[PDB]
DNA sequence: CTTG
DNA sequence: GGAAG
DNA sequence: CTTG
DNA sequence: GGAAG
């Protein structure tokens, strides 16, 4: 089956991801910028015994390490959702390149009409933060019952942040450009995280989504196998129904 | 002096006024038009005998008659204020012919420094509404301590409806034709009952003046003695102050 | 009085 | 709510 | 939690 | 006030 046969491709089966040909982003600054230190607003124990477990895993994955930064921004709860509209603030703007799905979908032609649609799992957590920039994306965690006040910050690309959907798909365009060389019959659309394979045989397709299956795998990205829709008609991407070259 | 003078051009000793070159007025409606009557609101006793000596005065000269009407729109509370809104809202428009102020100063030169400014009292109720358009303006009035409960309407061209302004300035515009076409040295600007004469000389400007008076007296228009800027350098027309041709 |  | 009729 |  | 971080 498709799970045994790209163990590396599937996050259910091959471990957080990592973008290994990616170099470490570093974030520039807006020209006057200085840091923000923002108090951590007192959160409750049940906020807090939610918000635990998810910090613990990622410490134990090294997505988050201790720090001491001038920066920081507080943890809001249950999952921590990061208020990081301070750093988006002082953070140099880019030039906005993820296609809306409208316009990306017009390249999709009536001479394709067979989908794989994948979606890839913690994406932005596979692009490396530079340790030049992992500070600006601190916070407080506090542990009252082990007594361990301090900051953490991330070492991979950060959710709340303005450019991460940007960076993230600037960053997955460079790593399947050679894939689009070497499969010219194949249509690939790319939004973010969200992915479509499309080819004009269940036969070209399938061998497609093997070989992309392969190629993200061994680029370190993950894609959700209980979500993908593999070599079918009629697949949904993107809150729409593609069906009969149709939407 | 300018009041022994021109006894019959001025209110204060002229009586009450009555354009008797002008035809009386029909007011036309619009073609879905029908008549409304809306209920008096209740008023106040201080309210009334604050109104019935003003309504028994226009009783007496007539301006107010007694009637039987389908419209009726309520007066509200001292002297009366008529609610004509409906009324106008029934009335076919006409179009503004009134120049505004900015506009008709345009038309005064520097070559004429010499100012006279009259203003026009009771002028709308100096012309006459003709009897069938009469029970268009008709209003309840009460006399408890009289006991007569009947509706009363006006026989000249009330306050408060919409047209007045506009039939006012183009009734007076032809009834001065003939004093613009004798006096071609003289510059009159007209806006509503407001009247500014400019001439280049003292003697000029008070010659005209003279014809002006005259001329209006024997029309039926009165003007405001107390009012009068009769001769002067200097004058306020319009809201302005007119001096050494500024503003 | 009702209709920025 | 105050400017208007 | 703050920021038609 | 609820959509956002």
């Amino acid at each position: 089956t498709w799970l045994s046969d790209f163990p590396q491709a599937w996050a259910e089966t091959g471990g957080m991801g990592l973008a290994v040909r990616q170099a470490p982003l570093i974030i520039p600054l807006k020209a006057t910028s200085t840091p923000v230190s923002i108090k951590q607003y007192p959160m409750s124990q049940e906020a807090r015994l939610g918000i635990k477990p998810h910090i613990q895993r990622l410490l134990d994955q090294g997505i988050l390490v201790p720090c001491q930064s001038p920066w920081n921004t507080p943890l809001l709860p249950y999952r921590p959702v990061q208020d990081l509209r301070e750093v988006n603030k002082r953070v140099e703007d880019i030039h906005p390149t993820v296609p809306n799905p409208y316009n990306l979908l017009s390249g999709l032609p009536p001479s394709h009409q067979w989908y794989t649609v994948l979606d890839l799992k913690d994406a932005f957590f596979c692009l490396r933060l530079h340790p030049t920039s992992q500070p600006l994306f601190a916070f407080e965690w506090r542990d009252p019952e082990m007594g361990i006040s301090g900051q953490l910050t991330w070492t991979r690309l950060p959710q709340g942040f303005k450019n991460s959907p940007t960076l993230f798909d600037e960053a997955l365009h460079r790593d399947l450009a050679d894939f689009r060389i070497q499969h010219p019959d194949l249509i690939l659309l790319q939004y973010v995280d969200d992915l479509l394979l499309a080819a004009t045989s269940e036969l070209d397709c399938q061998q497609g989504t093997r070989a992309l299956l392969q190629t993200l795998g061994n680029l370190g990205y993950r894609a959700s196998a209980k979500k993908a829709q593999i070599c079918q008609k009629q697949v949904k991407y993107l809150g729409y129904l593609l069906k009969e070259g149709q939407r």
